[PDB]
């Protein structure tokens, strides 16, 4: 039996005692000490300081940076009258087993995080957040599984799934072990279950993601260096692909025009050697190695050498075949698969590298792509306020990089997805790259406007997405942000007893956008898609759905669905529409070119003329 305090739990005269005393454990609440909140967890106080009113939250600390702490202060009400005396407070923590008064320091220039501590209790004058202006977060969902890879199940008349994935471990990674813990997150119904998937022995573990034409996910290397799964959403189980050429982890790989999946580099599995391009074909199922796609042009300069540098290409697949890779080298180069490969300078982005920046295509139609953030190494690295526009013309002649506003913060490890509007919202990162941290994890999202080249600053997250954090966008035109942490461990089926738990984030949090609000903070009326053909469709063909629920005529979009790990998504992509509306019916000419309007499964999303978008109908486009 367990004894609920009066919303603290044990497992009844001893249990009273320890509940008085904030240094016994031996306690059964629902999340553990240390766990990282989004809300008290427990039942929250107000109180007064005969002046202007403080919430309290017993048994949680305020992690980070104090402005200042003072010793000699017994009650939380002392500590509530510093903090009222305190130029700039905005949040305290008294702490409970030594009488001290911690003053935290000015947000968000300081990192701070509500973890749960029965030794302290946090103190804060509330915020007003207009999530008009701001957006707003919902509550940490918490998981099996630390999800360090994601993806979207296509499904129809829209997805409900996300499938997330760590290593052999939930928590932690090894090498080459044939097996991967996976989470199925139905996000319509807030269902959750996990799986071990065994039976294509491959740890997915650091690998390249591509979405095939037929919507199946494409899963390439890793732990296992040489060995690709294919997810099927028709049957959801798993079957083994042939064999790379070439054994690579931490690579890109990018679907292209044709429905071919291109990969370049990946030294961080097999041999610690530098790859050069393979091509996969999904109808002839066979890989083949492309020599002349040479790896050397998209180099990075890494303090730890090849093992690093050809790690997280930018890929888009793009016109006739063609690959872009953006980055993160300063030089950006098309990369192509005929022949035995081809490679050519396409551009300079910068004058530095960005190892793990986040970069998107936003407008496919305009060859348009926007790219922000990184560090120079893949760790120990200062990251970048830094961020461009990249226009791609025509395959294999000169893209034009013009660099815009840098970020409000510099962001290590961040994630990117463009929004049905083309905004993009970067979430997480660090100030420095240092792999397996918490350290100066920015919670701030922001929200980047390519009309406007302007940064505004969204509503704070409550936990830090550094490495092996995810960001996707969902089919209700939210954002999920989620995971971070994970523990190497000499062999599989080791102790995770040693490993800092405090980094592991096995956990999501959802932001919906300002676009989801009126003015006044209610929730802004969303289109519907009364009616759409589950029909697969071909380039230029037309695409005619119903929408009711709109004051004037609805713009459209099309956004690939996503896939993501390590601060890439090549899978995801915004297609913007033209529409001709005869009353209820919306009608709309897609894109003669597979090179802008990549072939697989996308969210048809019908917004207001203010910007507020439809729950989303899943569009299948075919060869
Ligand atoms: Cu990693």
């Amino acid at each position: 039996t367990v004894w609920e305090t009066p919303g603290v739990k044990y497992t009844l005269e001893c249990a009273k005692i320890c509940d008085s005393d904030a240094r016994c454990n031996r306690l059964t609440n629902d999340l553990p000490e240390g766990a990282f909140i989004s809300t008290c967890s427990f039942n929250e106080t107000s109180y007064r300081v005969p002046e202007t009113e403080y919430r309290i939250c017993p048994d949680t600390d305020y992690t980070g940076v104090n402005a200042k702490v003072v010793e000699g202060v017994t009650t939380i009400q002392a500590c509530a009258e510093l903090c009222s005396n305190t130029q700039d407070c905005r949040k305290s923590v008294f702490d409970h087993i030594n009488n001290a008064c911690a003053i935290k320091a000015a947000e968000p220039a300081t990192s701070i995080f509500w973890v749960q501590d029965k030794q302290f209790s946090t103190i804060r004058l509330p915020e007003n957040i207009d999530p008009a202006v701001k957006g707003k977060w919902g509550d940490l969902i918490r998981l099996p599984v630390i999800p360090v890879a994601a993806y979207i199940v296509p499904s129809y008349p829209e997805p409900s799934r996300l499938l997330f994935f760590s290593s052999w471990s939930n928590d932690a990674f090894s090498g080459a072990s044939g097996m991967t813990q996976f989470g199925d997150y139905d996000f319509a119904t807030g269902a959750i279950s996990q799986r071990t998937v065994t039976n294509t022995h491959h740890d997915m573990f650091c690998p390249g993601i591509s979405q095939l034409e037929d919507g199946r996910i494409l899963i390439q290397g890793g732990s296992d260096a040489d060995t690709v799964s294919i997810y099927d959403p028709a049957t959801n189980e798993f079957t083994r692909g042939p064999n790379m050429t070439l054994a690579r982890g931490y690579q890109t790989s990018c679907t292209l025009s044709n429905g071919k999946v291109f990969t370049i580099g990946g030294a961080f599995s097999g041999e610690r050697v530098g790859k050069n391009g393979e091509v996969y074909d999904p109808v002839a199922n066979a890989w083949t190695y492309l020599p002349g796609a040479d790896f050397r042009p998209m180099l990075t300069n890494d303090h730890e050498g090849i093992w690093r540098e050809d790690n997280h290409a930018w890929l888009f697949g793009w016109k006739n075949g063609s690959i872009f890779q953006a980055g993160p080298s300063k030089d950006q180069h098309w990369y192509g698969i005929q022949g035995n490969g081809t490679v050519a300078k396409a551009a300079t982005r910068d004058d530095d590298d960005a190892m793990c920046g986040v970069w998107v295509m936003y407008d496919a139609v305009a060859g348009k792509i926007f790219s922000a953030g990184g560090s120079p190494d893949y760790t120990d690295s200062p990251a970048t306020q830094r961020a461009h526009i990249t226009t791609i013309g025509e395959p294999n002649t000169p893209a034009e990089v013009e660099r815009v506003a840098d970020m409000g913060f510099p962001r290590g490890f961040a994630n990117a997805v463009v929004l049905p509007d083309g905004q993009v919202l970067v979430t997480g990162g660090q100030r420095m790259s240092l792999v397996f941290t918490n350290t100066d994890g920015i919670l701030v999202a922001e929200l980047f406007n390519p009309e406007t080249r302007e940064w505004k600053q969204m509503a704070p997250m409550a936990v830090p997405r550094n490495y092996h954090s995810v960001s996707i966008l969902l089919p209700d035109a939210t954002v999920f942000s989620g995971g971070g942490g994970m523990c190497w461990v000499q062999n599989v089926g080791d102790s995770t007893a040693g490993c800092d738990k405090t980094v592991d984030h096995s956990d999501g949090e959802i932001f919906e956008p300002p676009y989801l609000f009126n003015e006044d903070g209610s929730r802004a009326a969303r289109p519907v898609i009364s009616a759409i053909s589950a029909d697969p469709i071909k380039a230029g063909a037309t695409l005619t759905f119903t929408v009711e629920g709109v004051e004037g005529q609805g713009t459209a979009a099309l956004i690939r669905l996503g896939s993501v790990t390590h601060s890439v998504n090549s899978d995801q992509r915004r297609v913007p529409l033209n529409v001709t509306v005869s009353g209820n019916e919306y009608s709309a000419t897609l894109p003669d070119d597979y090179g802008i309007l990549l072939p697989g499964y996308y969210y048809l999303f019908v917004s207001t003329p203010q910007g507020t978008p439809s729950i989303a109908k899943t569009v299948h486009v075919i060869l």
